[PDB]
């Protein structure tokens, strides 16, 4: 009965440009948020516009050398998850989420 | 430090880059982050004016402010201060706290 | 002063510029900024005249004016002063305060 | 005179130019600015005749009357008198006051 | 001519082809009927299938250079009106229409 | 003698391939029947399949020059009327229709 | 009585390829049945799947010579009718249709 | 001399048979002609077995047999005897009399 | 002695690539399960996701030459039906199906 | 006492890239979860976002010779299963699934 | 001779007849039997006149006439004559042949 | 002379007439019979005036007139002359020919 | 002989019968039994005439006949013979074989 | 001499008048009769004021006026002049020509 | 020994039986049990005749049989054997095996 | 401003008043007559407060006032002055000109 | 000088009060009048608590109060100050300014 | 500063009878819950079938004079709250709700 | 222990109990409170057996028990043990933990 895991769905997928090597490509990322506790579930859901901002800002600084690599995608989640906590810690004083989950990842 | 509230701007801003031979379009989906139930009421009512302040900021953005991480973050700080200055002249008070970009593509 | 109100012109304006290089289509979305319930009523009831006035204003602009930041700002001002000068000759009062552009593409 | 009224012609006037080196289509969307409660009634009833007078005006228009800013204004003036002359010869009254162009593109 | 004016709509536009220079075009004309009197308005609707045919037989005998000229267009509209009157006089003995109105005219 | 005119709709659009010379051009013909008399009206409706068959039989001999001259179209339209009669005249003993009308005629 | 005319509709058009052919040309025939009598109409409807089978056989055996000559169609409508009668004569012991009718015919 | 019944197979049989230089696609729409009421009840229940037997028969044919009308006749008889043999080993009864073809295209 | 035959449907159309991609082709298969007894019919429906999995595993080894020869197609049908039995033999302890039936087989 | 089999569907099909050798290739895997027990069935549904994230992190690290060889997917399913069990063990403390099934696999 | 055709009058005729104990509410549903396609056309278009002549006929019926078979055959054969005379004055043709009673309650 | 046309009055007439003891409730469904397309056009357009003349005539009729079929015909011709006299004063034309009763109950 | 066919008469029959202490409603739902494909064609087309010959027959039956089992059997044959005598006068053929009663209530 | 137009008042007027032995529920359905498009435009817009003037005139009449045929005629001429006097103080113009009664029940 | 199959009769049976004080209202919902695929085909096609033989049998039953449990078994068997006699004369075959009662109420 | 506007109150005003014999319902349908576009904006926005001032006024009405034509006029004039008093205390402006009663039934 | 806003409570308050002769069903529909966008937010969120304090006040009132125009005001003020007492204990703010009654009946 | 207030709606009204001195008067109560904290809002919604039971057991024990007296309803309100807290302390271990609210209360 | 779950029973239990003067209805709305994810599946799948065991317990209780607050508590505890006894005999598990009554009227 310790703080139960809950998943806040970010329904709108993230399309963005990768700063690629002379290749104009689009990356589509469908993500969700893993939280623990009820008041974190309603906080991450209520502040989802700010969370959608932290993710899109993180995905821009990601290189195609970092997206194509499996190890880079793992490091991408860590940096994307930490960037949300830094923004929420400054806005509401709480690190609401505990990690962000990628459920779809294509490079079109 | 009133509770935070987010005002949505539904129409995504579709505009073209600053003078490029390969004519590409920019699509930005934005929202407003306000503090206070009164500012939220003001941010919704004057949102047509806020949308114009965002376009005047986007249409004057350089290529660096569209393809660089530091450039995009500056454009966010650029667009926010433009809105505060525009609303400070219309209603006498800066309504928003900052602008939020939830989608940003160049195609 | 009377409270600020906005009148939305829902249909976007598509028009050809008098360009000399190639064929060009420009799409502009606009709303009206008025003050007072009296002018807000007139702005809606005379939207056909206002939609007509904006189209005649845009058609005279060249592409270089659309890319220069001052060209757009002086086009918005020229568009606003034309609607006022047109509604002054139809009802006797400059209904609107200024024209607001919320989206702008050259394609 | 009487308060102004606007009669909408929902038919979009699509026609082709006397193309210099290629075929090209023009799309015109027009309304009717009339003064009076009886003129508004007359303009809406005889809108087929009014729509016919506009097609005859557009089909006889040069390319200068279509792509020039001054000539496009001339096309509006000539189109108004064609309707006045038609309705005066049909009902005895020049029902409309002037024709308004809400959309004017050349694909 | 003393009766009030009425307008009978022909809702289906007229698609036909005319002999071009060497390639035939495809002309589309949206037309309406102008009548005077409730009796002529009554007949113009009931006999519209015959009126639709008399216009098609008129447009079939048209050429492109006749279409791209003010006189050739006015000649065509006036000829299309007399042909219907001749057709309806032969059927019901009354030229129920005053003239044919052209509301839209494209040629592609 | 002079019965009230009635128009019977043949809803099927006649698409057929004219024996083109330059290329294989299609033909789209939409027809309606002009009859006089209430008995002829329901006879034309009940025998519409037979009347449509008589229209395809006469269109099978149509050449390209047949469908492009206005004199040849009237020549064809008259052959369509007299053939529909002869078919119905030998099937039900009565020439049912008066004329056949063409309300849509394109070639492309 | 007089064995009144009756028409049984075959709603789906017949699409098949001409035999031979330089290429593999497609043709589309929309057919109906013209039966005589109230009992033959019931038989023609209930036995339509077999009647549709008898038409595919007759259709898929026609030459491009036969499908483009206007008299070749006549020799085909009669061949389609005689084949259905022979088929139904062995199925139910009665010739049912007395003829078949074409309402649309294209050679794409 | 039991009553004749027609069991319909809605989904048309789309398959491919290799020619000389073609990835040739064939479409066949078929129905089942049965005799008696018990077989009509059995032909509907055992349709997946019947549809499978038909697909197995068509795949074994060559484009030569699909061209010649005689070859198509011995394709119905080969499809019928295959269906009967398939139902004999499953329910001990040849359920159908003959399989009918209503559509046959090759493009 | 003979249990009643039942047919369990698999509405999923199996789409997969031919393994030999020197000739890059795509094949679509629609299958149905043939079982006996009401208990096996109940089992085949409940374990359909497992049965769908065994078919995909069988379709992975199918060679392009095996998909073309009809003797190889029945070699694949008699193999895919055995793999399903082996799969269900290990999961629930009894071979649920009798054979797999193919109702659509195209190589696009 | 026994734990009957239960299948937990994942309706979202997985779309990703291979890091292809010749060019960028698109893959589509449609998966389902095969659990045992009633508590695990509801655990598999509630933690679907975490499970879908683990399958994506597994499919991304897979190569082309894995996705084109039959046993390469056999190794992929095991790695897909073991990664989910390791993820859920750190999150909820139980290896919920015990295996993952593939019902559709296309590398286009 | 001029094949029989039936023209349906969907309006169920509702009218009152004066009895002795209480007022009687009669309800009649009728049709029209005509011969010839032209008389069938006239019977439909002149239905408001035919419905009028049936009400005038049924309103004069005594309660003893309704509760009597020979009285209803008298009323049935009388309403037909009253329609033939009504249409002879309007179009000069005895359109119908007879009137059919399909339902008859008196309650 | 001219073709007969029937203009239907969809809204039935409900009113009250005083008998001996109670106040009665009458329900009349009426249709107009005209000759000529001109009069059919006027009877439809001037229907509210026609619906007023019928109510002005019905409420002035007694129960002994509504009950007597010989006197009920007098009401039909009385209502017709009242409409003709009314329309002769509004448009100078006796538009209708006669009023028709298609349903008549006396509750 | 000829194939049996049943022609449904969906509009059920509702009529009164003269009792002693009350007028009782009678609701009969009937169908037609025909033999041959042509009689079925006539029974449907001449259905309004057939529905009339039943109302003339049903209304002439006393309560002592409707309650009796034998009374219903003779009424059925009487209603059947009445239709044949009616259709022999109209189209010279006795179309039906016998009338069937599928519902019989007396209230 | 302007063309006649009719303005419909949809919401019926339900009011009370007090007679002997009971109250009275009166229900009047009315339409306006105007001449000219300007009056037609004014009558529709000022209907809430017109509905009030009718209710103010209706609720002030005695039961002997609603029951008398001549009493209703003078009520129309009284209700009409009360509207003209009301609209003379509102917009300085008597808008209507007369009021019409299309349904008049009294319970 | 053919497989069992049930043919439904959806519309229940309503009929009257004579009791001591009143007429008792009986409602019977019934189905048919047949053996064989062909008999099931005839049972549905000859439902109007089977519905006739059932109502003809139910009318011959009294209250002391319906309220008696053993009196309903002989009724179920009488209704069954009476149907077989009706179909032995109609189609030369006894179609059903026996009739089934699923719902049964009185009064 | 000069132009008259009507603000509608769609809620029915149902309330009770104690009479000389029994409690009495009242149903009043009211609308607001304002002058000017700015007043129309306040009247719609402050309808909850205005609806309260009407109920607070109608609650104090006596049965002899609602039935007296002079009383309703005084009540109508008192309900308007009460509304102007409430809006003067809330927004500092007397928004409405008068209150209009379109439907009034006491019962 | 804060803007006024109205928070509606849709579910009308139905409660019972004990009278001299029987119980009386009182039905009150209320709205909330607040000043400030912040107080409008709390009034909506805490409406379940506000609907409770109103019933805790309404159900504790007498019939002599609800029939008194003065006591009805003292109730409206008692309910207004009772809500401030609860919200000053829940969130420490007098969220509302007063309560409004839009309908007040006693059944 | 304890926790933000939240309201959990019990949309099903409570209907029950009480034995009056003359009749069996019917009561109708529509209730809601006031909780503080996001977890208590989550628990009160999930355990609503238990909370609705603790109200019916409490309401059914109340007399008729206890309902008409406003001082008795405040006692019934504060009593129904403690009966829920004791029920949830034994069920889940937390006094989830803070107090019960009454939005509608009639007697018949 | 295992987590708590609630298995709803949508069938409201309607039955009768024998009172001293008449038979009083009883309406009990019940739900199942299970502990364990497996028990939830068993409780849902065995609802027909559970609904059977509840009615066997409800239809056996007396009126003095259903009206007793303490008598209802031991009814809830007895109906709970009745389900556990039945499910232990069928599946060898006491699936439920206790029954919950959500609504309980007797009327």
């Amino acid at each position: 009965d310790a703080s139960p895991i809950a998943y806040v769905n970010l329904p709108q997928a993230f399309v963005f440009n990768v700063t690629g090597d002379s290749r104009d490509r689009l990356v589509q990322i469908k993500a969700q948020l893993m939280v623990r506790g009820a008041e974190n579930e309603e906080l991450a859901r209520y502040h989802s516009p700010l969370i959608e901002s932290s993710l899109l800002s993180t995905f821009a600084s990601a290189t195609v050398d970092q997206l194509r690599s499996p190890t880079g995608r793992v490091e991408l989640r860590d940096r994307a998850s930490e960037d949300i906590k830094a923004a929420l810690n400054a806005a509401v004083g709480k690190p609401v989420i505990e990690k962000v989950l990628f459920t779809d990842f294509v490079i079109q």
